[PDB]
């Protein structure tokens, strides 16, 4: 009933059928992760299972973690790839639009899966769930979860889409970072920078392809890092930023400031990365 | 410290030197209303023992109340204008800024100024607080309020004024109800409609007379009615409206809808009042 393709309830297929309509295509899952060590494991724990069969690959990306995430995350099995690791040539930007495009250069499947690290309990059908409609639909080349709270999704994402791409209204979950989509997808496109990267390649996705060549798929309850005020402010105006310049708006390049009372000032960045195919 | 004139601590003005500061100038009080039965008396008790000292005139802009509003502000010796009366040659539209609009009409004071009446224990000295830098300094010509959790301010207003008009990143409260203004100012704007006409009245009055006729005041601690987050959704809706427009972006008009798993759309205008001054 919407323009979009929506699985609204637990989609039907089982990991066997799943497996067999990959057809000589491969899934690569990345799980990038800044200080998660409370929770890393038991994501990994979630989707390892899945590994050599459905998944043909997972690694986390570690995007400066000074906690103790790398080492917990190898006891936990998982192969763990640092910013650098993952293309050395190419000096490291913080943020974490940064480190999932440079995953794109550790990971070699045909269908990309993207994971938060800092869920809290997820399912083990998170990522079959998500490569449903890339692997039996035709046409489809994204699929963003949504969920059942989403503060900067729901004042800040969602109201800005209805007000300059209404076209993209009937997505959900615009800023959910359990997505998956096709390499030649990924690498044809640029990264926006920090928090910036989910609202870039929405935009850039239907931009280029339309809403026939994006879903989305129900993963249930979700349950994350609950993160304070002033730091989502900060999300905000990064989402902003990539979200006017991908609709033709000039942005001042002026970070938040905040008075709590006294003065700082967040960094916003104008830059993207280029699509990682320029770096064949 | 900052471009524009703040005062940080509580004020030094005694009730006394500000009226007498007035020098024939007249000062309007308007609280609007809808549905505030639960706070109104409170807050008209708060400012009613300055009427016919500081404050010439106070009333009650109520905004279709089917509650006690207007039995219970009249109860407390209010004047209770229905926005019918108070420009009956001109049907009603829903929401704030309409309610603010006709209060010029029902007004006649040099000055005026607006308190929200869903505040919890306002300070009987939030008036005199206001008025201070409009009465004493020169070249002021709007006072907006600052205090101490504003979530559409911080994810919403405060970071697109960074994107868009960074002069005005100083601004600690640009959505605050609690502010004053010269008559002559406010009847030679346009006011936006719904929960546009803050941020509208802030950018247009920078925009005609720069900072320096904009002045802030910290009025304490603020606590007032905390509403579900579907509701703030549609606010922030009308806040990027009003706020693209000033700014010279095309609004798509489309309201925003959410999902709860059934569809609702609220309603967003493109259409201000013009300046109440052709209205003469
Ligand atoms: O510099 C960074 C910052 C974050 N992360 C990881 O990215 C994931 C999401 O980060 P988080 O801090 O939890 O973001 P949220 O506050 O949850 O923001 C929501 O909205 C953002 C904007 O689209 C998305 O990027 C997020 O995935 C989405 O969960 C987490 O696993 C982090 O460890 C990094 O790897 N590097
Ligand atoms: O159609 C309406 C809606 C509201 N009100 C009154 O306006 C005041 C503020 O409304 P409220 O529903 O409490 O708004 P907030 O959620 O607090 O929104 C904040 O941000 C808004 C956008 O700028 C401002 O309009 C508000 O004053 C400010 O408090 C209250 O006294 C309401 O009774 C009306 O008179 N008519
Ligand atoms: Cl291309
Ligand atoms: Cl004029
Ligand atoms: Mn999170
Ligand atoms: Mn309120």
């Amino acid at each position: 009933a919407l323009p979009l393709d929506t699985t609204w309830h637990r989609p039907g297929w089982t990991i066997g059928e799943l497996e067999a309509a990959k057809a000589g295509r491969t899934i690569s899952v990345v799980l990038p992760a800044l200080n998660e060590e409370a929770t890393i494991e038991s994501v990994i724990d979630s989707i390892s299972p899945l590994v050599d069969g459905l998944v043909d690959e997972l690694i986390v990306l570690d995007s400066g973690s000074t906690d103790d995430t790398e080492i917990r995350a190898i006891a936990s099995g998982a192969r763990v790839v640092s910013r650098e690791q993952a293309l050395p040539e190419v000096p490291v930007r913080p943020g974490k639009g940064e480190a999932l495009w440079r995953s794109l250069a550790a990971t070699s499947g045909d269908i990309v899966v993207f994971i938060d690290s800092d869920l809290i309990n997820p399912h083990p059908l998170f990522v079959p769930w998500l490569v449903g409609p890339l692997l039996t639909g035709e046409g489809i080349q994204l699929v963003k979860s949504f969920y059942r709270g989403g503060r900067v999704t729901e004042l800040v994402a969602r109201p800005l889409l209805a007000a300059l791409r209404p076209e993209l209204g009937c997505v959900l979950q615009p800023l959910s970072g359990e997505y998956a989509a096709s390499r030649e997808l990924l690498t044809s496109l640029p990264f926006a920078p920090g928090y910036g990267v989910e609202i870039g390649l929405l935009i850039d996705t239907f931009d280029r392809l339309g809403l026939d060549a994006i879903a989305q798929v129900n993963l249930g309850v979700r349950a994350h890092r609950n993160r304070p005020l002033d730091e989502l402010g900060a999300m905000s105006r990064q989402v902003i930023a990539t979200l006017l310049s991908r609709c033709g708006i000039p942005d001042s390049g002026v970070g938040l400031t905040q008075f709590l009372y006294t003065r700082h000032t967040w960094p916003v960045s104008l830059v993207d990365r280029p699509p990682m195919k320029v770096m064949r």
